[PDB]
């Protein structure tokens, strides 16, 4: 991953 | 905030 969220 | 990230 490495990005985020949260959707 | 209460949503997430990061930008």
């Amino acid at each position: 991953x490495x990005n985020x969220x949260y959707x």
